[PDB]
DNA sequence: AAGATCTGAATTTACGGGCGCAACTATGCCGGACGTAC
C-alpha cells in the first residue's frame, strides 16, 4: 500500500528479509571543502595535511 | 688486370616511456674520541 495516499500499489512487490552489510565508507569520512588555507611551502599551492 | 682501398649499405645493445584521481595506513638516516665524574 502506498504510504502517502494509502492506495494499493498496482503491481505486487517482492519483499522479504535479506542480510545487509554497512560498509565502512561513511559520508562524513569523505566530505570536505576548501576556500583557502594551508598552501605548500615549495609550490605555494594547496596541499593535503 | 689486379689490388687495396674504401665508402655507402645490412645486422646488434640501449634508453625510455608505462589511467583519472580520491581515501587510509605505517615507516624512516653511526662510530671513534674526548672529557668528566665517580
Amino acid at each position: 500500500y502506498n504510504g502517502f495516499t494509502g492506495r494499493k500499489i498496482t503491481s505486487q512487490i517482492f519483499i522479504g528479509p535479506t542480510y545487509y552489510q554497512r560498509l565502512k565508507h561513511m559520508v562524513d569520512d569523505k566530505i570536505h571543502s576548501r576556500a583557502r588555507g594551508p598552501i605548500q611551502i615549495l609550490n605555494r599551492q594547496p596541499m593535503e595535511g
